[PDB]
């Protein structure tokens, strides 16, 4: 009906409605894990402020697949925001390897979506995919392996000098 | 049981935790709001900014309040976050009007917490509401009576015109 | 039988001629309007300059593609421009509605290169439509959906005072 | 008598000499335990240099005392300043759950006060007590409650090497 809409197929507005919602929990676990941080017996300042970011990264990355929406002619449909699996993440490296789930869970939608939109013969929306969400995840994935893989090195979670090292050296 | 909690009610905790799920839920449909006004069928771009904005200042509040959680040794527990009302929100006018109402009903939250605070004999907790939320309040409830009242003298929202004109010489 | 020449096929190199001169094509269209609204009957100068620049963009774009042929070992075969369907454009919102369905047209003609140089396993043809054409065209489109709706919303054609506030306040 | 003197009560004027008295008394603690940290067998100038500044600003909070007690018609009366509880502090750990627990104190104190200006309707005096001594130290607490936490993880007061690495990249 939209004027501008040309190429977009009814599923792939759906699809990407789904992944509005997805990068919004996404985001909304961040925040979770941030703040979790920030309690006065955790207190790893470094961590909260690198999932803090974490989170309005994500909220940045819905916001644009809003905008992409709308540039196509579909339309916005939101849903509720879920809430976070957990509100006690219970270490620095629990919350590193939640958030490595989390980030393949994403790509796999964006993959998925991806694949719908070659089905349909969307090179538009393909295009955006790979230029503004796969790579990032990638990259993503890595960094968070990488921190997983320092923090068990380490000797976390057990170990809570390892924890306050990371979040010094790495994470500051 | 937190080391750092004195002078903070459990029901303090719990009716922050309440006032966080509803700035959060403010920021989502100040967001469906902005994009709404982003729609190619619909074209006010700065309707749009402007709601957009809302929604990051909002975004901001629902953080300050975490914040304070912690501060207090309070405990964070986030729940859902609902979708708003409407996916269409069919004019500037309307818009404003939903904002107007939106912002006075956190208003009024923000004054039982206020409340609250005052007979549980918590001054930090009411001096943080006053310092940081209600005033802001009024402010924003002022600014959103003049809109209303401008679209409305200007003929809105039968006149389109009146709405291309606010959009450009009021929120531009 | 050039020597640059590698998985560039035939139909691939005349679908390129082809897109070339329809991209002259809309230029040239788009140059018509500019200077049908520097007419001193119609004297809507920001309008003027929008087509104007629009033109020129439509030219840069013909050129890339010219370009492109020679870095394949393709060889650029140009054809007569034709003339513009029009040279009364009537109305800035008319001038507005055609540019879009024009755009939409070009847009069409782009999609259709996509599928023939994705059909012959042509990949450096088809990154290089999505990374110059492709969201360009979806942006252009989007930019004169919104203008169209602004313009119909304020009362255009019928209202020349919506066509000159329009062209002082959204091309100015 | 005080010519400026005006809904000033006498138990306001005699909780605020308390406060100041205690506030003079938390200095001279934070004093004490500077100076253990420069110790030739403790030997933790970041330690002592947090320590030090913490004495610095719980002097400047009494003097600011003593000026609202001029400004309001009161008049000061000093008391001794009794010397701290130990001599040595034992630990990095052991001095950060002292100084958290010498905060709550006066943290009760000021509550206190503020539950005493409330009762006499000394708005003035509420005001001032929550401006400038309820918000600091609800981040003090919290900052000591953070320190306490990392060093308590971190293997302190059993590991020297975790108090040597929390006096170089916390208090550093
Ligand atoms: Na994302
Ligand atoms: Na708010
Ligand atoms: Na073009
Ligand atoms: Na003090």
């Amino acid at each position: 009906t939209s004027q501008v809409r040309q190429n977009y197929h009814q599923d792939s507005e759906a699809a990407i409605n789904r992944q509005i919602n997805l990068e919004l929990y996404a985001s909304y676990v961040y925040l979770s894990m941030s703040y979790y941080f920030d309690r006065d017996d955790v207190a790893l300042k470094n961590f909260a402020k690198y999932f803090l970011h974490q989170s309005h990264e994500e909220a940045e990355h819905a916001a644009k697949l809003m905008k992409l929406q709308n540039q196509r002619g579909g339309r916005i449909f939101l849903q509720d925001i879920k809430k976070p699996d957990c509100d006690d993440w219970e270490s620095g490296l629990n919350a590193m390897e939640c958030a490595l789930h989390l980030e393949k869970n994403v790509n796999q939608s964006l993959l998925e979506l991806h694949k719908l939109a070659t089905d349909k013969n969307d090179p538009h929306l393909c295009d955006f995919i790979e230029t503004h969400y796969l790579n990032e995840q990638v990259k993503a994935i890595k960094e968070l392996g990488d921190h997983v893989t320092n923090l068990r090195k380490m000797g976390a979670p057990e170990s809570g000098l390892a924890e306050y090292l990371f979040d010094k050296h790495t994470l500051g």
